[PDB]
């Protein structure tokens, strides 16, 4: 190695941070408190136990827990040994996990008590783990036993930067769950890449040094948005809670003063819901909502409690951050229904990021504000490929660009707003539709609980719209009433308004995912 | 090239900068105004002119003129193109310019009028330059003819991010000049990096979105600290002052209504002292006093007028920007002394920079916060060399770090104080002194102007302390009495307080270099 | 590629075979009828319809039907091209299937009619796949109006004799299906070795040029053991029939004459148990039964019936063949029963085939007759690892052997005799027990089916012993009765004859696995 050639490692981030005050705290949400000093002896205890199990350059980690400081130190200790770093969806199917386990070919693993019942359906049939290691909350973590008897001293190598870091499976269309997987470089450059674009705002969404981060996130899913590392370089105070609750996470705000966190719609929603949540103090907090297409009804309602509420976009292939809606300050002047609006976008593009908007031949289409298309992106932190694929991966960077599979238009100023899914358009005849527009205005309807739009084959204009409804508790109205409440709408293509193809069918049960996202792959299977 | 593969370009900062309004003005002083849509047309048309003169990717271009538009455009359309950019410090002598333009052997040059007699000089004794282009303010800019017959469109190659985009030839002590460059890759770090390291500041001195940006600082020196880069990567409005004049600069940030700026301690005390300052809002201007050793009494006269002056450290082979004042909140309440002391310091290290303090024998002295070493570091963005050079190559990197040449102290904390330079060091006997301390003394009596201290040889004690002052108008006070002013102190080593060698002189005028640096190895070369 | 060079391709075996008559047949059961060649010209139309498919050289074809004249064009024309081709096991479970299609990554599927619905429950999963090709039998085949349309002139590519030929998937114990491979040289050192091994024996068990063959192994298994290539080498009538039922390969034998077959002892039985089997002809036929150990009963009625039978051992990972039960003149005496128990042996090594038996150390053990050890072989025709994997793949060729997973003992002659597996045999204590020699003296009893025998953990011995048996129609006897039914033996080691601990139980149904091999895994799960 050449000392005067840098290599852009996770280390540099931990011991080169931007602050690191010695005295500030992590916090485990009513279990543990230690500081910064503390965190960093018990990363190199960490490292010297990982290099007593026999883990080496090459080994992969697979860590199977909540958030905590245990996987804040796993986010560390590993990637700077050299190994890699699997994060398990711990919401798959035991078949789904017990396949991203065979594929990754684990060595190690480190599971919580709570799922240990998981791998009781699973374990006789993993080959490559040679050690489990039980994750407790109280006095009997093997975790624990094994950190206390390391030295707190450890010369952390220095290696290409290049080295793979983390992979965590994402889970698509494709039938069996899809490798990603990024570098050392990639997520170094990620973190600045990401603070200096958020951190340098005026005055509005802002992470800075004074800020107390609490991820609402799985922290399996795609490194947290990558906001601990971010967090962890500014030197701020974490609170971590473990097992989400909506009242014990509100305790947390409350008592924790958390200033900036990030989540998904639907934790908003029971947060903000809760009775609890009333009596609260939220004129400090800045939650990020990128989880999946903020609602403007949610994000009206959350600005009436003086929260700062913010979309971002990410796909689990991209990072993940790709934009984040940034309102300058002639905007913050709006009253709540067109700031609601604004911050309900998906958001210009970040630093470093390029995403265009491209139709089925890689045509770049004009930025106008109206014409749709699928977005193509480039950026310093994408993964190369699926690992251990090769035509899904062709398929991914075709044409030189990553293919995120959403279609979206995007104005003059910069705004991207998200329209659909590649794969749900509705190919009627010679036009595009998005059938996520007539899901909603079905949702507006009294007497529905939940929509699902399909397109069947027809042998003239192609395949048409076709919507599934399952209706409320003790209200029943046939599908000609409901056929009715949507033509009562207008400026539509095609036929008038597009009103005789509808054919609206009512279901007693929708399937889904093992997740919880609508699967609109085995519907059409179910309905062709 | 593989499209996955993302290479760091100076084009990125450009193209996919962290904000972009084209309707943003770029504001030369009095002379030009544009907007942010016309000054990238003026980079594609500086690209297109550039070709057509034949410049190739390996070829350099040399440029010498003051702080305008045409300098913000020659960082960025050179660099993309492929070609290295030189830049020419005016303020050398004119053998050294010209030793600088053969070592570096540019092909074109862009060379102010008002810098042709300099040129006149030396044009006789130049072979490798085969175009001048000479720069005007009014109409007959060459430059702006040359751009006007080209067309706003180019397309910028894709090359490797460690291709050379920037020299300057910095000059120590060498004798002749030492030439340091980077790569595209350094400066994107380099500018991302800092804007996550002072762009996430609390709240006191941060750089955002809504500032409006004005150089102080020559701009060929050291990139102007990278500040424009940083600049126009945020989107910023900027404000080119050209000539550096106190009242012009006043003029303009009472107009254009500047908000941040960078500048050394002499031109800021020729602002505060101007009438015209007195009567002006100072309130919402936070420069940057990076230049060299921020004094204490200037630091408290500008924060009487409520300014945000904090300093900052750089070297010219180092980025050149490694540490940086920042205050915590809780210092901010301080009053003016103690925040004087604290502001005036070199700073804590930035993201990503090591900076450790060793010895002589590279041993890595306690950051005590008394132990004085020299400063040795490492960062993404420090030169590998100098241009052509092996054995000063070799002393520059010494045991696997970059030696500084300054000596300092570390505290606790983080803050860094340098004491003095390393072949500055009085090596009394066995222990090392610094002759800093004993300069600011002597300037503290009432009939001396100027302290310069060097070392003679003495054959039991090493070298020794040697001052030699020059007296102010009508003041004449023999070497007796200067003596006697600083025994009055106490609280130094060695012999009592090191009195009975002194041996101050009086000097009519004290040798001094090009640039206005007092010249330690001459003053030695005539005195010994 | 050096015309003096040659390369073993699979083209030679079929344009430079040991005899090449072209009036000799090829019979497609009681369905079609041809000569070699059209055979000749039909596996030339295959190589243009697959060229025009945009089949390239890396490309790989799956194969799923019965034993037919298509699946022996598909064993030539694929590899011949280049490509690979991938033999799906047709009796796996169809979530299996759908993983191996998923990890080989199929691009054509060629799929009988008759598995059709098993692919209507995996369709909605596969992504590689862009053409699936319907073969029939008696009109509508797509694969016969691809071939029609296609000239009979075909100049095959020469490349290197190490590019993969084949691929099956053996599914063994570890969790998912393991992918084997071979090349072409492989390939065409299998095939004549085994010739040159087998052909030239003296009298009993030799395959000669007027043989007539008939497969009765399924063909996507192991090659169906090499034999197709072989036969057609040596340029014999082939006879395919299809879907194996017992009555009509009957008739094939007695109408086509058929004398060289191979099966597995479950057929074999099925056969001569048929009434139409009792009045015919028997005396020229010599089936080779090489599935899983050939039983002793079983070899003595089918010698009564003046069969040809013989024993071979194979592994799916090893060709398969690897060694063959062959008699000497002196051997080809004795009455019945001791040539039933010669010829149901594994078998001596063929030519070049290493097979050594060693311990947990690999030490290789003597060849004394009685000393038991796991087989570790060498021969040119072993997969050098599993395809897309590591650990298990370093298992596999541990201590630079491949190790079979077999436990066997060796004679001072060279016959070998497999005793049992090497997962299932009983570590009581400190010494190795087969676990199969105990099951067939309980099969021995007059009120019992089915015996399978696992090893429960026990303080001091170790794993011990424990039967689980299923008792027939109409028969009811205690545990008791059967623990004493084993006890009337003798000659055991350890505790007197091993009594105290078998702990037997009665279990209505017992697990077994997809083909119908008890599943001694599971049984552990439940049964511990
Ligand atoms: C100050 C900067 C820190 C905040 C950065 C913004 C947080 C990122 C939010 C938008 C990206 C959404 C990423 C999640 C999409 C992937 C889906 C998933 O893994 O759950
Ligand atoms: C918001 C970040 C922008 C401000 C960054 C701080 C500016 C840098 C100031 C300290 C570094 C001093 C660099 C000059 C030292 C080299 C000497 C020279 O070339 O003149
Ligand atoms: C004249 C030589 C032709 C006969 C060669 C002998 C045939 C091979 C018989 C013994 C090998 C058994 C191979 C099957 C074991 C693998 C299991 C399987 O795939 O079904």
């Amino acid at each position: 190695n050449d000392p005067s050639n840098y290599q852009l490692l996770i280390k540099n981030l931990l011991f080169s941070p931007v602050a690191f005050n010695p005295e500030q705290e992590i916090v485990y949400a009513n279990h543990r408190r230690h500081s910064y000093k503390t965190f960093h002896d018990r990363v190199r205890q960490f490292a010297n136990a990982l290099t007593k199990m026999g883990v080496k350059k090459g080994d992969t980690v697979a860590v199977m827990d909540y958030d905590s400081h245990r996987y804040l130190e796993c986010y560390f200790a590993i990637p700077m040994i050299g190994a890699k770093l699997h994060m398990i969806n711990v919401r798959l199917s035991p078949e789904q996990i017990l396949y991203t386990i065979d594929h990754a070919e684990d060595d190690i693993i480190l599971i919580h008590e709570e799922f240990l019942p998981i791998l009781d359906q699973i374990k006789g049939r993993i080959d490559t783990v040679t050690r489990y290691v039980v994750l407790r909350d109280d006095e009997e973590c093997e975790y624990e036993r094994l950190l206390e008897q390391e030295s707190t001293e450890y010369n952390f190598p220095d290696f290409d930067e290049n080295t793979v870091a983390t992979t965590f499976y994402t889970t698509g269309t494709t039938g069996f769950p899809k490798g990603v997987f990024f570098t050392h470089r990639q997520l170094v450059l990620h973190t600045m890449g990401i603070l200096s674009t958020i951190g340098t705002n005026a005055s509005q969404g802002r992470l800075h040094q004074g800020d107390i981060y609490m991820p609402i996130t799985p922290m399996f899913h795609v490194h947290a948005w990558g906001l601990p590392y971010m967090a962890t370089m500014l030197g701020v105070k974490q609170v971590y809670p473990g097992k989400y609750v909506p009242d014990v996470l509100l305790n947390l705000i409350e008592q924790e003063k958390v200033t900036f966190s990030h989540c998904v719609p639907t934790i908003l929603h029971l947060l903000l819901s809760s009775p609890k949540s009333k009596a609260m103090d939220f004129s400090g907090w800045k939650v990020v909502i990128g989880g999946a297409a903020l609602p403007k009804a949610l994000c009206k309602s959350a600005l009436e409690r003086d929260i700062d509420v913010f979309a971002g976009y990410g796909m689990s292939e991209t990072g993940p951050i790709l934009s984040i809606v940034q309102l300058t300050p002639e905007q913050l002047e709006l009253d709540v229904d067109q700031q609601a609006e604004y911050r309900s976008k998906t958001g210009k593009k970040v630093a470093l990021v390029e995403a265009y908007i491209v139709d089925e031949d890689m045509n770049k289409l004009p930025h106008d504000g109206e014409t749709a298309g699928e977005i193509v992106v480039r950026a310093p932190w994408l993964t190369p490929n699926y690992y251990k694929d090769n035509k899904n991966s062709k398929a991914l960077w075709r044409g030189g660009y990553l293919h995120t599979g959403d279609v979206a238009h995007i104005d003059d100023e910069g705004f991207i707003k998200i329209t659909d899914r590649v794969k749900d358009m509705i190919k009627i005849s010679g036009e595009w539709v998005s059938s996520l527009e007539l899901e909603d205005i079905l949702h507006q309807h009294q007497s529905v609980s939940e929509v699902a739009v399909i397109g069947m084959p027809h042998n003239k204009w192609g395949e048409v719209p076709l919507a599934l409804v399952t209706l409320k508790e003790d209200a029943q109205v046939t599908e000609k009433e409901l056929l009715g409440f949507a033509k009562d709408f207008i400026n539509k293509g095609i036929l008038a308004r597009e009103a005789l193809l509808l054919k609206v069918k009512i279901v007693d049960e929708i399937a889904k995912t093992s997740v919880g996202k609508v699967d609109k792959k085995e519907l059409r299977k179910l309905h062709l």
